[PDB]
């Protein structure tokens, strides 16, 4: 089984730690990004999410939200916990980074998208 | 101030209910989608997320994860709570829908993207 | 059937003109955005794209690239030419807006995503 | 300087060839995907795009459309031509894959998103 609990690092150098996943699939953790678009000092930020439990897949999908403590922005990640060919666990994720814009008319420029691959620390 | 607590409906006809947002911005709720890509019967599904409180913004960002209970997939939403120039609250969101695929080699086709506009129900 | 040739306007107030679509599905046009994230004056910009011709569908898929001439960025749009329930032609599109970054290490923050709905102008 | 002309391969094993880029930044080429979600045999397919000419940047942004000849779908790619830290040319791209859906009510599920990294072949 691929499990979200534990420490992870991604291709940008960011780290996150995820606690126990409960029977409903709920989990919390903390996220330390290695990169930022703000001029502010990066601070560890909480994450909250769920892993899908339907049919108790060995490679479950999941999502979580990172509530940045140094920015008005929010990031959500979603992806799947895979067991790779070599037996290593790998999280394949895509994310949306939501900017705070001043007016509803600026909404069009508020959402960035990208990938991250996570492996255990 | 734009508050996430309450009942909302979006442009596809889906509804969600969001509970109280605590002092750390955390909230939970339930989501009833009007549409699905599965043949399975739609079931009410839990959501978990956070709204960003940095700088007491009247129009905060947020994200949440919907842990579908009739599918092995997961959706994450992120967006901003706006006060329309009329004065009504509107959630402008973008989402990622992560399908479950059998093999890590099929990861490339597993993520859909889209928009939803929510207003109070 | 839904056809791409003509003048269109979208939900942001932007306009585009699409020329003749040749037998290979190729087309060119010009794009005048109503909105920008730069400080530079908006300039009309050329677009180039293709319409899918497989099975000669009445509601074809398409894509095009807008080569901005007041910015170092690039936008691609992709979507489908629909005949809506009311009989009106509508382009449902999503886009990626690629910013120029100075360093490959900053690639993660360079891609924005969004939607546009077009109707004939 | 990073130029799009030449033969490339990406992380999924797909190949593409791009011809000369003219003074307006326009180019065409062909694309052989290594993967498909259809049950049709993959066929080499044309691509059409532009690279951004503003400020004649060493690492220009670009976009292009792939007009699949074995599917009713369309993919658009956008990204930046980087000189990476090994002095090698790398295309860092993100894409939108637009499915053909029968009805405008199905539009919400028609767009997939992902990444590709291309290096010279
Ligand atoms: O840095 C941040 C927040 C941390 C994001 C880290 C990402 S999450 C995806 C990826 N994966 C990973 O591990 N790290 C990165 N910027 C957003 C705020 C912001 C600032 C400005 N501005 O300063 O002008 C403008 C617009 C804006 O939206
Ligand atoms: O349908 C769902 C769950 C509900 C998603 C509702 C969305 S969330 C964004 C939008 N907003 C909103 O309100 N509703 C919609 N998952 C699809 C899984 C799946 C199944 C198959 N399969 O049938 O095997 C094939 C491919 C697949 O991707
Ligand atoms: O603004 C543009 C060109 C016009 C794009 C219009 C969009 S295309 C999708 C949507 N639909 C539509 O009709 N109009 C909009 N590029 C921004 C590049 C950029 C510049 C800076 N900067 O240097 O300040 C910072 C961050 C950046 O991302
Ligand atoms: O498989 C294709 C064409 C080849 C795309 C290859 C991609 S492009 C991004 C990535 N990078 C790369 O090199 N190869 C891959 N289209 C299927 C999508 C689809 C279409 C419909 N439909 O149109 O009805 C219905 C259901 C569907 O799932």
């Amino acid at each position: 089984k691929c499990s979200l609990t534990g420490k992870w690092t991604n291709d940008l150098g960011s780290n996150m730690t995820i606690g126990a996943v409960n029977s409903r699939g709920e989990f919390t953790g903390t996220y330390t990004t290695a990169v930022t678009a703000t001029s502010n000092e990066i601070k560890e930020s909480p994450l909250h999410g769920t892993e899908n439990t339907i049919n108790k897949r060995t490679q479950p999908t999941f999502g979580f939200t990172v509530n940045w403590k140094f920015s008005e922005s929010t990031t959500v990640f979603t992806g799947q916990c895979f067991i790779d060919r070599n037996g290593k666990e790998v999280l394949k994720t895509m994310w949306l980074l939501r900017s705070s814009v001043n007016d509803i008319g600026d909404d069009w420029k508020a959402t960035r998208v990208g990938i991250n691959i996570f492996t255990r620390l």
